[PDB]
Formats: C-alpha cells, sequence, structure tokens
C-alpha cells in the first residue's frame, strides 16, 4: 500500500519545491539522479508507508524536448524551501505502476 498526497482535490496543483542536498545518481531509468545545488519540484510525495520515496521532477527546462520527466527519490537528498501546495490529500496507487518503458 504505497499512498502519496496531492497537492489539491482532484490532483490538478504543484506540492512544493527543494534543493538537492548531494548527489544521487539513480539506479538505471527506474529512477531519477539528483546532482548538488539542484532544484527540484516535488508533484507528489509517497509516505505513510514510504515516506523514503517521494515523487517529482529536477529543476530546469532543456530545449527541444520540453516537459520534464518526473521521477521518485527520498527527502533526505533533497531540502524543500519553497512550497506552493494548496492541498494535501491522499492518492492510494495501483498495483500496475508503470515506469521506464
Amino acid at each position: 500500500a504505497d499512498r502519496k498526497l496531492c497537492a489539491d482535490q482532484e490532483c490538478s496543483h504543484p506540492i512544493s519545491m527543494a534543493v538537492a542536498l548531494q548527489d544521487y545518481m539513480a539506479p538505471d531509468c527506474r529512477f531519477l539522479t539528483i546532482h548538488r545545488g539542484q532544484v527540484v519540484y516535488v508533484f507528489s510525495k509517497l509516505k505513510g508507508r514510504g515516506r523514503l520515496f517521494w515523487g517529482g521532477s529536477v529543476q530546469g527546462d532543456y530545449y527541444g524536448d520540453l516537459a520534464a520527466r518526473l521521477g521518485y527519490f527520498p527527502s533526505s537528498i533533497v531540502r524543500e524551501d519553497q512550497t506552493l501546495k494548496p492541498g494535501k490529500v491522499d492518492v492510494k496507487t495501483d498495483k500496475w505502476d508503470f515506469y521506464c518503458q
């Protein structure tokens, strides 16, 4: 049972913003990396069972490839400074769980 909190009621709003607390090269596709001095943007935090596994995306907007790829990583690897979460409703994940085709 992995439930994550949403920054709204119908899940249509950002959570907050955080910074990278150090380098953390994800395993391999399954997750995203996090290098020092690298800001991030949380979109969905999974707690109540997997607090160590949050959900969001890193800052930045590369050209010729808009819409960054969201990933999952612990909070310890980052530090939330700014916030913009209007809501905090829980959202249970599905059994499927697709990632990295």
